[PDB]
């Protein structure tokens, strides 16, 4: 028997970067990219993702204005402040007219996509949503829905009503952890919803939380490979942020740098995908969205939920500021985009196929 020394870390890190540049996405390559702690490696990774972003999605940062129109949810996800068992939250629902007129105001402020998001609130489903979608589509914009898991027939009605896109983060690709954290459902059902949405012709978004309790680097690699397998149009990634009124209150928060590396690797894997700089990133680090836009992201989602409801859509602590008026977000993100040397999207910003 003889010795088994490790290789030098800078040279190993350079080899990982070269494998990524050559698009050799083996599990060991992605695991080592996520495991390396050298911040020179990390900076090179971010620069590679930024390069790919520049080449395949360009300089536009697409602005999607989100209206979180109900915080009522029938599910009980262990991470989420809107879980039905959290009785320490005031619940609300917006009327259709409130929603449509708030959307119209976003459109007038220049938003080219309206995102409608809620808890899984049976009040609206399916027909109230359909009517809202039809009204917003008359305004000449894209409509994205983010309403959770519903039957195929609901997704079909919403597509016929004119919805363009659907966001359904897969959360975690580990089926064991998924059921533990989402006790109403399963990864299988989540995936089936995503497959149905794509079959119906939606642009679909998936994505995951980083730093969930029980989640390992190997699980993160599985997330990345899951995203790659499906070639998702959109990928939403953020850190897990513990909420005090949930069973995960005392768990570790997701790490910013690790989540940023997940964004960067997603851009490398999916060069022409639409990848937001999520509000969760801006929650855990001041300026976090701006940083993320330099590390492969190309979308931003200003909060357009109106007072007095916005403060009640408390997925995680720190999500909402009440210091400024509820119309400030769109001009604020436009100023951010200008300062980055970027520009807002010119059109609806649908995912294109320009890589390969
Ligand atoms: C606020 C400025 C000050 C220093 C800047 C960062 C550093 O430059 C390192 C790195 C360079 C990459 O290129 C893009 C990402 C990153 C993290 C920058 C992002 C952001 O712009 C920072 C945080
Ligand atoms: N504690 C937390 N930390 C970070 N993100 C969280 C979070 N709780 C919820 N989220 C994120 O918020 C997203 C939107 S929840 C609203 C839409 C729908 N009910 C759905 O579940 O898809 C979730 O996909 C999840 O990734
Ligand atoms: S993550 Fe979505 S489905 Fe789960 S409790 Fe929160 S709002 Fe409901
Ligand atoms: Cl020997
Ligand atoms: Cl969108
Ligand atoms: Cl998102
Ligand atoms: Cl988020
Ligand atoms: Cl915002």
């Amino acid at each position: 028997m003889w010795s088994h020394p490790q290789f030098e870390k800078a040279s190993t890190g350079r080899e990982i970067l070269e494998k990524l540049e050559r698009r050799e996405f083996t599990r060991e390559v992605l695991k080592e990219a996520l495991s390396i702690n050298d911040r020179g490696f990390n900076e090179a990774l971010f620069k590679l993702a930024d390069e790919i972003r520049r080449k395949y999605v360009g300089d536009e940062v697409h602005i999607r204005a989100i209206i979180e129109f109900s915080n009522v949810c029938r599910k009980n996800c262990l991470y989420c402040g809107l879980r039905r068992d959290n009785k320490n939250l005031k619940r609300y629902r917006m009327t259709p007219e409130e929603i449509v007129e708030r959307a119209r105001l976003a459109v007038q402020f220049g938003a080219k996509t309206i995102v409608l998001q809620s808890g899984e609130d049976p009040y609206y489903m399916p027909d109230v949503i359909s009517d809202i979608v039809k009204e917003i589509k008359k305004m000449g914009v894209a409509v994205t829905l983010s309403l959770g898991e519903w039957p195929r027939e609901y997704y079909e009605k919403w597509k016929e009503a004119g919805a363009d896109r659907y966001l359904l983060r897969h959360e975690t690709a580990n089926p064991v952890l998924h059921r533990k954290l989402r006790p109403d459902t399963s990864f299988e059902n989540r995936l089936n919803c995503l497959l149905t949405l794509k079959e119906l012709g939606y642009e679909t978004g998936a994505g995951s939380m980083v730093g969930l309790p029980g989640q390992t680097i190997d699980d993160l690699v599985d997330d990345l490979l899951f995203l790659k397998e499906h070639d998702f149009d959109m990928v939403g990634i953020g850190p897990f942020i513990p909420h005090p009124d949930t069973p995960l209150a005392n768990e570790k928060k997701g790490d910013f740098t690790l989540t940023l590396k997940m964004v960067a690797l997603t851009r490398i894997l999916l060069p022409d995908s639409n990848i937001p700089a999520t509000t969760a990133m801006g929650t855990i680090v001041p300026g976090g969205r701006e940083i993320t836009l330099r590390c492969g992201a190309n979308v931003i989602i200003p909060n357009w939920t109106p007072s007095p409801y916005r403060q009640l859509y408390q997925l995680y602590p720190g999500k909402i500021s009440v210091f400024e008026k509820d119309t400030a977000s769109i001009p604020s993100v436009m100023k951010m985009i200008e300062l980055l040397g970027r520009k807002p999207g010119r059109d609806w910003g649908g995912r294109k196929r320009v890589f390969e």
